[PDB]
This record gives structure tokens, C-alpha cells and sequence, in this order.
């Protein structure tokens, strides 16, 4: 459904090329993610398949109060907004990773990305 739909143009980039910045600023503007510019976004790589699966018990576990937490980690680049403007043009830093995610699930389809475990304040 539209939930999940969404949830993959927000959070999933199957096959990026460099994780930088300039990817970033980018992927933030393809993905429709600046007006007004977010102030961080996480991308999820490789197969959706491995996605879906952490709404079962095959690649989750239940986490916190209505959260899944997967089992496998998953390649991520996590853009964080530089600079004082919330208005475009919109400076994104990259942050590669690689660790499990959190998502809520709906359905059995990821709807929501907890993207608070990319954010070290």
C-alpha cells in the first residue's frame, strides 16, 4: 500500500554509487526531501526482500513498544543537514554505515523508519 510505497522513496536506494555528499544532496532532491529540506534522512541498500522480511520473524525481533528491529544488518548512508536554512539549497554531510535497523511495521510491510539510531547528539 501507499505506507509502504512511501517508505521506500524515503528510505530505500538499492544500488547507490559513492555515499557522499554529493550523493546526499542529491538523493535528498530526487527523493522530493527538500522543500523544506529535511534535517536527517537514512537510506536503506541492497534487496527489498531482506526489508520486508524484518516485519517477520525471519529478519525481526518485536523492540520497544510497537517497533521491529532487524536481525541481518544493512548498508545505510545517513544525510544530515548543514547549515542554518531549513529552505533549499539544502548541504547534506554523508554518513556511510552498517549496522540492523528499526522500522514499524503495518501490515507486514515496513511503513516507518526509527531513524533516531542514526543520530548521535
Amino acid at each position: 500500500n501507499s505506507r509502504y510505497t512511501h517508505f521506500l522513496t524515503q528510505h530505500y536506494d538499492a544500488k547507490p554509487q559513492g555515499r557522499d555528499d554529493r550523493y546526499c544532496e542529491s538523493i535528498m532532491r530526487r527523493r522530493g526531501l527538500t522543500s523544506p529540506c529535511k534535517d536527517i534522512n537514512t537510506f536503506i541498500h541492497g534487496n527489498k526482500r531482506s526489508i520486508k522480511a524484518i516485519c517477520e520473524n525471519k529478519n525481526g525481533n518485536p523492540h520497544r513498544e510497537n517497533l521491529r528491529i532487524s536481525k541481518s544488518s544493512f548498508q545505510v548512508t545517513t544525510c544530515k543537514l548543514h547549515g542554518g536554512s531549513p529552505w533549499p539549497p539544502c548541504q547534506y554531510r554523508a554518513t556511510a554505515g552498517f549496522r540492523n535497523v528499526v522500522v514499524a511495521c503495518e501490515n507486514g510491510l515496513p511503513v516507518h523508519l526509527d531513524g533516531s539510531i542514526f543520530r548521535r547528539p
